[PDB]
Formats: structure tokens, sequence, C-alpha cells
DNA sequence: ATCGGCTTCGCGCA
DNA sequence: TTGCGCGAAGCCGA
């Protein structure tokens, strides 16, 4: 393994026993550098690898939609994990206490974790280091390129990070050793108590029925990779040419997977470069899974208030303030933009494939958010509608994507400054008129449009 | 220096 | 829907 690959968390006498990997961000069995070097070390201690995830609270702040997905990705995990001789412990409570403790009882000898740029995971892991003594190690496995290696600082564009993060590609582009097993040696409760709980808040249409459609996207390991392996078969040839338009099932549909690492992105990178497909598609699709994806660990990383219109620039900044007082063609509150209410079909219609599949298309989500901001009545709300909507209701939201994307929208993170309007200042701008001349608005409005059935 | 060149724009034009 | 050119606009970096 690439030693850049890993930091150290805090120092200490290695125990006696097992090395236990905090799983957290990459859940998968298969291409995960943080499982990878944890065996290592167990290796050279003779002493048996575990694997420990946190059940937290925090599934109370999402939907049953998210919860479900990831518990069966788990459910699968689990298993795949004891065919490798790998136990796995899964813990209900809080990580800052639950992790230290568990440390404790199990007489750990090394812990890994992976990494995620998001406030609470730095604060978990503070709260775990005062309480053990033991070595903590931690291990990129969601990036190709270390976050902390790709840019030392924040990047202002993609244009600046993109030679930084190539130039390392040909070193930490590579394939994954084999994950060796074991030679020294509930959550079906979990699913059903946790359900029970977000119910009566679970989106149902006007005839108990529920809202969101679970079958566009079956959760796990397996499922993901039949999802990338159809991508590569089926669409990405024309990706270049159709990931703009909504009304084409032509997107990769791996972020859901991504987001809890069901899948690694670096096996994404190994599968599609060796793709003989269209050099057009694949160059726009490398684009976003490395530049867009890891660009957005880089703004949470460095940007703690990645969720608050501080860390938008200063142009930006200076820009929206002064519109501040400008009158608003329409203000909807945060119950109405969630539930379509808006004088416009196109966004409603985005609205409804956000609610009921769980996820919106890509270039939907710049149109929806910059709407946001255009129709609240301030910088402030429209961020806070926006993450609200974000995060309750994407499969692959409470994300750096998601805060990256949103800031992009909304204050133009990542971007520049364009002709100076009311309310939004020098924002980029989206239309109405300009969807209507990429693409068939009407169909995807069709689509959808039949959602007024919402309770 | 200093100046090209920026995700994902809008809009007129052919 | 098409692609092309041009506009408006702030700032990084070779
Ligand atoms: C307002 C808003 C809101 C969101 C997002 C963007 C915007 C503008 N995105 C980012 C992006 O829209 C999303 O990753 C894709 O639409 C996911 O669908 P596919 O995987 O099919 O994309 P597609 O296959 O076209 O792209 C592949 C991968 O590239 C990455 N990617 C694509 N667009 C990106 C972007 N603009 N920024 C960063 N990475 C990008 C993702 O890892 C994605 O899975 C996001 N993403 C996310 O993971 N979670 C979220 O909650 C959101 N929410």
């Amino acid at each position: 393994m690439n030693p850049k690959r890993i930091r150290a968390l805090k120092s200490g006498k290695q125990g006696d026993g097992p090395v236990v990997y905090w799983m957290s961000r990459d859940q998968r069995a298969e291409d995960n550098w943080a499982l990878l070097f944890s065996r290592a070390i167990a290796k050279e201690a003779n002493v048996p690898v575990v694997v420990v995830f946190c059940l937290t609270d925090e599934f109370l702040e999402a939907g049953i939609r998210q919860y479900e997905f990831m518990l069966k990705g788990l459910q699968e995990l689990e298993v795949s994990l004891s065919r490798k001789k790998i136990p796995s412990f899964f813990l209900r409570g809080d990580p800052g206490e639950k992790i230290s403790r568990f440390v404790k009882d199990y007489n750990a000898g090394t812990l890994v974790t992976d990494f995620s740029p998001l406030r609470i995971k730095n604060q978990w892991i503070e709260k775990v280091i005062s309480g053990i003594s033991i070595p903590f190690f931690e291990v990129d496995a969601h990036n190709v390129v270390p976050c902390w290696e790709a840019s030392q600082k924040h990047e202002y564009a993609a244009h600046t990070f993109r030679p930084k993060l190539y130039a390392l590609l040909p070193e930490f582009l590579e394939e994954f050793p084999e994950l060796e097993p074991n030679s020294v040696t509930t959550l079906s409760d979990v699913l059903e108590t946790g359900v029970k709980a977000l119910l009566p808040e679970r989106a149902l249409l006007k005839n108990k029925d529920p809202l969101f459609e679970p079958w566009h996207f079956e959760p796990g390991e397996k499922a993901a990779k039949k999802v990338m392996e159809s991508f590569i078969a089926d669409r990405l040839d024309s990706y270049g040419a159709l990931r703009n338009d909504p009304t084409k099932n032509m997107l990769s549909n791996l972020s859901p997977y991504l987001h809890f690492g069901q899948i690694s992105s670096q096996r994404v990178v190994l599968e599609v470069e060796k793709a003989e497909s269209n050099p057009g598609s694949k160059k726009a699709f490398l684009d976003e899974i490395l530049i867009w994806k890891e660009i957005s660990d880089n703004f949470c990383y460095y940007n703690p208030g990645y969720d608050g219109f501080e860390s938008f620039p200063s142009w930006a900044k200076e820009s929206l303030n002064a519109h501040r007082n400008d009158v608003r063609s329409h203000i909807y509150t945060l119950e109405e933009f969630e539930a379509g209410k808006t004088h416009d079909p196109l966004w409603n219609a985005s609205q409804m494939e956000l609610l009921s599949t769980g996820k919106m298309h890509g270039y939907m989500r710049m149109y929806w958010a910059k709407k946001i901001l255009e129709w609240s009545e301030s910088p402030e709300k429209a961020l806070e509608i926006a993450i609200c909507l974000n995060d309750r209701y994407e499969l692959d939201g409470r994300d750096p994507n998601g805060y990256a994307g949103i800031a992009w929208s909304i204050g133009g993170v990542h971007d520049r400054a364009w002709g100076e309007r009311e309310v939004t200042g020098k924002i980029r701008y989206m239309s109405y008129e300009g969807c209507k001349r990429k693409f068939d608005v009407k169909l995807y409005i069709e689509k959808y449009s039949a959602l007024d059935k919402l309770a």
C-alpha cells in the first residue's frame, strides 16, 4: 500500500490484541484501502482484524429511504465479511462513547478509521482520541488521491485543483490487492425498530400510500457493481452528449452507492479508463468522478463551515448582500418548496423526481437550487431550504458533494461571476427558457407532473 | 508583470 | 432541439 494513504491521528503503545477497523464512510468489503491496511498491520502482528460500525441516532434526521438503503447494504456486508473470517460488530450509540469503550472491552491493539471531511466525524475522532491509549490511524479510502495529499489548501476552482490531482494520478491510480481472510481466529432488529420510529414522518400520498419508490436502486455492494457494469456497457458511450438531458436515463446512477461507499470510486475509474468507448464521454465522466467529486472533499475539509454563507467567496458574499432588499418575484416557505407548490412546473417536476425516486437528475439539481435562492426571503434561508431538502430526500445526501454543489449553486463556490441581476447578484443564472432550448422540458414535466397527490 | 481562461450560463442567429 | 460566437464578470496562476 502507498503509505501516503495513511495519517497518524494519535500515537501510543500497540496493544497485543486485534486491529479494529472503525468502518464509517466506506461500507464495502472490496476495494477498501482502509480495510486492506487494517488487515495488513493485523498480519504483521499475527492478530486478527475486526470491523465495528456505529449505528448512530442521526437516522432520525432523514428518511426510511436512506436508512433502509444503508442497513440493507450492511446486512449483505456482514455476510461478505464473514466469508473472509472477518467478524463484524455493530454498536448502537454515539461513537465517542461507544468506539472508545469497545476499544477497552475488546482489548484493541490498533485502531483505524476511514476519512470523511464532515464536521461530525472530526468531533467523534477528537472524542475517541481522548478515551484511548492505543495507536489511532486514518486511511483515505474514498478518494483516488488522498484528500490531504491532493492539495494542502482550499482550491479556488477546478482549473487549479485539476493539474494538482492529475499530477498524482499516475502514482495513486492503481489496482487493489485481494482482501486476505483472517488466518487467526442484531441488524434485522435494528432496522425494524428504527423504521418503526421514522414512520409518522414518512412522505405519503393522499391515500396513505408511500411516496418513495424503492426499486430504482437496489442497495448493496453486489447491486452497485451491476450498476457500474451496466453503465460501462449501456450508458458511458452516450454520457458526454446526454448527461445534461433529464429525459434520458444516461447517468452512471452510481452516486447512492458512492455515498455509502458501497462501491469504490477508484474501481470505477479503473474500469472506465480501460473501457474502449467514446473519448468525449470518458473525459467528461472522469472529470465528474475524479475532479468534481474530490474537490468536494477538498472544500469541506478546508472550510469547516461548508454549510454556511461564510464559506462563499468574497465576491459572492459581497454581491448577494447588495441584493438582500431586492423585491423577490415570489417567496415560498420550506413547506411550499417541499410539496412542489411553486409557479414553475419544471421546478415542481424536479422536486417530484426527488420525492419519489430519491435521486434528482444532475442538471436539474443546479436549476433546483438556484431557483430556491431566487424565490426565498434571503441567501441564508435559501441555503437552509436547499440543504434540508437535499439531505432529507436524496439517497446520496448528507455528503460533501451535496454541500459543495449547493455552495456552487447558491454562493458560486468553485465558479466565477456572471451578469449582475436582481436578487441573485453576479451568481450564475439559469432560466426556464435555457432548459427549453437544451432538452424536451415538457417530457420531464409530463413524467412527474401527476404527483399533485401529496399528503 | 500581466493576462489567458475558467463546468454544467443566456440569447440571438443561421 | 442544433452549434457558434459573444457577452459580463472576478480572480488565480504561469
Ligand atoms: C444543488 C446540488 C445538489 C447535489 C449535487 C449537485 C448540485 C448542483 N450533487 C452532485 C451531482 O449532481 C450528483 O453527484 C450526481 O447527479 C449523481 O448522479 P450520478 O451518480 O448518476 O451522476 P454522474 O454519473 O453524472 O456522475 C458520477 C459521479 O460524479 C460525481 N459528481 C457528479 N457531479 C458532481 C458535482 N456537481 N459535484 C461533485 N461531484 C459530482 C459524483 O460522485 C457522482 O456520483 C450531489 N452529489 C452527491 O453525491 N450528493 C448530493 O447530495 C448531491 N446533491
